[PDB]
């Protein structure tokens, strides 16, 4: 029970927007959860719905100010966590990059090393991850939340107009991927 322990009661709040979901995900009752699928649902589509970008928008919006908030992702070795622009294209084909208005952190495989007899490897995938936004300092950083390590820090970034809470389970697993109420 340190500072980082009782700072972490700063989480706020996200509920996922459906309207914005890939037709591959689905999402819980409470908009707390989404989980890839191996099927395209039918889903009324829009210039909103993300495809085929395999992720969701939170509803919050951001102009200003500081955020963080967590995402229990559990064994997950493969998950993508971040923010985007409100006008981004959610039809993008192509990669989701910071030229086209995307910041995320996206963890695609594990780091092992060379050892005595075999490979060792590095550290436990994060199960929490934490997302801190700081608007006005063009700060975007990503921590794993139980030990408190940062995982990846963008360079400043020249904030302009609405943000996006983003968040892409880029595998299918029995592990749904799932926001952290705020506490109390």
């Amino acid at each position: 029970m340190g500072l980082v322990e009782t700072l972490r009661r700063f989480r706020g709040d996200v509920t996922l927007d459906p309207d914005t979901a890939n037709p591959e995900l689905i999402l819980s009752e409470d908009r707390r959860s989404v989980q890839r699928g191996d099927l395209r649902q039918a889903l009324p589509d829009s210039p909103e719905r993300f495809d085929p970008g395999p992720c969701v928008l939170g509803q919050e919006r951001f102009t200003s100010g500081r955020h963080y908030w967590e995402v229990e992702v559990g064994d997950r070795t493969s998950w993508a966590l971040g923010v985007c622009r409100e006008n981004v294209n959610r039809k993008e084909k192509g990669e989701l990059s910071a030229g086209n208005g995307f910041w995320i952190l996206v963890f695609l495989g594990s780091y092992y090393n060379s050892s005595e007899r075999a490979l060792a490897p590095l550290r436990d995938p994060p199960r929490r991850v934490g997302i801190f936004l700081d608007y006005e300092a063009g700060h975007l950083s990503f921590y794993s939340a139980t030990d408190g390590s940062l995982l990846f820090i963008f360079p400043e970034i020249p904030f302009s107009g609405t943000l996006r809470p983003l968040f892409s389970p880029l595998s299918s697993s029995p592990t749904p991927m799932t926001i952290c109420r705020p506490k109390g």
